């Protein structure tokens, strides 16, 4: 599987942050 930015997305979201992103393979979440 590759990584998915809708997934990330909504998980980082829902994990107490603001938002996440998938860049150079890999996911850096963004809180508030």
């Amino acid at each position: 599987a590759v990584c998915v930015y809708r997934t990330c997305d909504k998980d980082c979201k829902r994990r107490g942050y603001r938002s996440g992103k998938c860049i150079n393979n890999a996911c850096k979440c963004y809180p508030y």
